[PDB]
């Protein structure tokens, strides 16, 4: 029974290695990683791989690993797939812990833009969780944390993290992680998966997929939002992504908005993440 070596980048930046039978479905590997992580609330997470075009793809747990990674290495990342709109409602602290690690990467990466003050507040909760109560012994006027807090670090940001850290004395890791999440969840790009597209006129837009629905970012002024209760249906055909929108009350016919994606695989990928978000967040 022939087994393939799998390497998984975990959210703390470490590598987990295991073997699975070469015809294994993605669920097999996912269950191994979640068991390793002592994670029970698995529904919010998934594994990603990089395709031959270097795009992030979700490993479908129902399909053979080999028919997804195809010619590529059996190398994966463990990630949050469905960002909960209300992390306080997760049943376990360890779930909230992995969600914090994902969000810290979302922030450092620049995927999740954040004000100076929110970067410092989020950083101060991470420090409280990881080091516990503020200690001046590991902090002179020239302190710079090992912790990555932001896409670009400044001495002013380091200083503000420490000032807020001082205010958190007695806070437990679970408490600091909950505070991190109560702040992070309000950011306008929290749990937004962004896809480059062109509108029907050929203007470059971004399409966002999240818990609430679909967002079209035309520019900083003019963002169209389609709550899942407003989207009737979605479709991909060749390079084309189409969204069908319900009519307003006392109007006969749904409207269609068409988008042009880079290639057929990018159209399919957007369609699949939309269907998955719609299913998940219809039910949740
Ligand atoms: C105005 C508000 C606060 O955000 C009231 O709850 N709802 C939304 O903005 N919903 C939404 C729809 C589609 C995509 C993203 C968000
Ligand atoms: C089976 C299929 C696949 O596309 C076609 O009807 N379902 C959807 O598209 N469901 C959907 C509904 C509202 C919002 C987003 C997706």
């Amino acid at each position: 029974p022939k087994s393939m070596q799998c390497k998984v980048i975990l959210l703390d930046g470490s590598e987990y290695t295991c073997d699975v039978e070469k015809r294994s479905r993605g669920q097999v590997l996912f269950d191994k990683v979640c068991e390793h992580l002592n994670l029970l609330e698995k529904d919010y997470f998934g594994l990603t791989y990089r395709d031959a075009e270097n795009q992030k793809n979700w490993l479908d747990p129902a399909k053979e690993i080999k028919k997804q990674v195809r010619s590529g290495a059996w190398h994966f990342s463990f990630n949050v797939k469905f960002y909960p709109p209300d992390p306080a409602q997760l049943s376990e602290d360890i779930t909230r812990y992995y969600l914090c690690l994902q969000l810290r990467d979302d922030i450092v990466s620049g995927r999740l833009p954040c004000s100076f003050v929110t970067l410092a507040l989020l950083g101060s909760y991470t420090v409280q969780s990881e080091l516990g109560d503020y200690d001046p012994d590991e902090c002179g006027s020239d302190y710079i944390s090992e912790f990555r807090f932001a896409p670009n670090h400044t001495k002013e940001l380091e200083d503000k993290v420490i000032e807020l850290h001082k205010s958190h004395r007695g806070m437990t890791p679970a408490e600091a992680e909950m505070h991190f999440l109560e702040n992070a969840k309000k950011l306008s790009m929290y749990g937004v998966d962004l896809h480059h597209a062109k509108d029907s006129e050929g203007v470059e837009i971004m399409l966002g997929v999240c818990a609430s629905g679909l967002l079209i970012y035309r520019d900083r002024l003019r963002i169209n939002r389609f709550a899942w209760p407003k989207v009737l249906k979605i479709s991909y055909k060749r390079n084309n992504f189409y969204i069908k929108i319900r009519p307003g009350e006392f109007e006969q016919f749904e409207s269609t908005i068409g988008f042009k994606l880079p290639n057929h695989r990018a159209a399919k990928r957007l369609w699949k993440v939309c269907v998955e978000h719609h299913t998940f967040f219809r039910l949740l």
